[PDB]
């Protein structure tokens, strides 16, 4: 069971804890969605998700992108974006506690919270173009909308690695904290945010990101076509 | 009367004074419009404008708001993104002396000029969720003109509070000075804004906001229908 | 010949050097574009480009734009266009070495880089409007791509002028350094790019920057046109 969820008053939290690095391979995918289902049923005021003591994530499992079987892959990718989609229309504030380093996949899903806490040395980065691949259409969108112009830049054709105040100022994070407040201080943004009013903030969500979660459901119907594109213009 | 108009050679300055905290009701609002149309007439190389010594403006009257009478609040919001949008259009610099704190109708109002003085201390703020309103589409599409994207994200769902180093690093405000110089600062700069080439200034100044004003005329046409579709929203 | 080009391993430098301020006229565009040909050629893994001691680049010749006589001003400007775009959309990581002012086409020549370094010192400014000139939309395309959205409005309306940090935090530099690391450093910077996938960072660098390549595509097809209805505008 790679994911804990825990009531604690108008808060609930979700812990991500595989053996290792977090993987957000079906089986993780599944156990977050229960997780928020629970959350959902709950009525929960705020939303806390968080890694383990290693890493926030370190992304999709690379070896189900190797194997060459398409159909698992297209799945596991169109799973990661409905996810992140979830949680950046959640209609409760979602408070990401970055409990290590964040990478793809991982920085992707982290990009989703209202609120961003994290440590100086944890690295938060689109490594896509370092190991050879690019980002697809959905991740662009979800980093379009938190990052500067400038940073997006970098953090995309770059793989341009971000921590601490760099990543504030880019906008991959909210807050820094010390590693052993990380969690402590999510869950205290949480509880502070779930005195907002919870309709009023849903509304307003939903309004400061109309397009980009357009063009996001977008890039999750296209995700299969865009790696056929991929897959026809290498052949050439 | 609300508010003070002040040739000073090649600027002219606007101070809001009423008894409190510049609420922007119908009559500051003609106020500032009269105050406006003398610096046309006047033909000023810049425009200054200024709160008093507790506020840049609290926003709009909150009562006008909760008495059941729709016409006038209809009016008095639409009159005040009219107002906004005829200051972000302005031919000529326009710098706002933001000498307290600058709230919801204030704070959008304050985000509608060229260039921005404040302090430390001075809260730069749209509190819509936290007093349970959403915001409305012309003061979204004013923010997202000024706001980072992540500062935009937490400014509007969230309600974030902005001050000093952390409002300027957002995009509400251009520069910090301490309160007693804030004024005089403006001052300083709308007369070497002045010294700009006006027809220039005008120019550019329109394309660099070319989309936004097109979609605050939107949201200012659409304003009694948005106050609406909320109504009948509820009313489900 | 205002234009070295050298080969040094997995990158090329290219270095602008013509008697005084790397004025961006025909016989330097010429070179300039003679000299991406090398490394066109060379199949280089990343390109570095300089100016001297004394700037970046001034920008355009002034006085072919002060001549009166327009085909060959729109050509020039045509060309300066044509060039950004040819190097914001390059296959290859480009680092920009900023080793002195960068002003107007010098700053927007500037922006076309994937990673931009300068010193404290250097100004770096679009002065359009400080010397009466509106700035031309394909300018203004790729100032909104890297720009900050409150710095934008500042380095185009006003004509900030923007120096080391500011800079940085503007979105105009990617990096300081000390004046006599600026060249070496972009060289080092360039050399880590080349490791980088090439096919990978060429297809992600083309979809972060896919509306606004588009927009200056735009803008340099419009720019006789739009240098017409400033002429006929005036006229009235």
């Amino acid at each position: 069971d790679p994911v804990s969820y825990t009531r604690k008053d108008s808060i609930a939290v979700i812990s991500m804890d595989d053996g290792k690095v977090n993987a957000l391979g079906p089986a993780m995918q599944q156990a977050l969605n229960a997780a928020i289902d629970n959350a959902d049923r709950d009525d929960v005021g705020a939303l806390v998700i968080t890694g383990n003591g290693r890493v926030f994530s370190g992304g999709f499992d690379l070896k189900i992108l190797t194997s060459g079987e398409v159909q698992p892959a297209i799945d596991m990718l169109r799973g990661g974006f409905e996810l992140a989609y979830r949680l950046l229309s959640y209609p409760k504030p979602v408070v990401m506690a970055c409990t290590g380093h964040a990478i793809a996949m991982g920085a992707f899903l982290l990009s989703c919270g209202d609120h961003r806490v994290a440590a100086h040395a944890y690295n938060i980065q689109a490594n896509e173009v370092a190991i050879g691949m690019t980002i697809p259409y959905a991740a662009l969108e979800i980093m379009k909308l938190r990052l500067t112009r400038s940073a997006y830049q970098q953090a995309t054709g770059l793989a341009k690695t971000f921590f601490g105040e760099t990543a504030l100022a880019a906008g991959f994070i909210d807050e820094i904290a010390l590693p052993e407040v990380v969690v402590s201080r999510a869950e205290e943004a949480a509880r502070e945010f779930a005195g907002l009013n919870q309709h009023a903030h849903a509304a307003t969500k939903l309004r400061s990101r109309a397009d980009a979660l357009t063009a996001i459901r977008a890039g999750i119907d296209g995700i299969a076509a865009e790696f056929g594109l991929a897959e026809n213009l290498y052949f050439q």
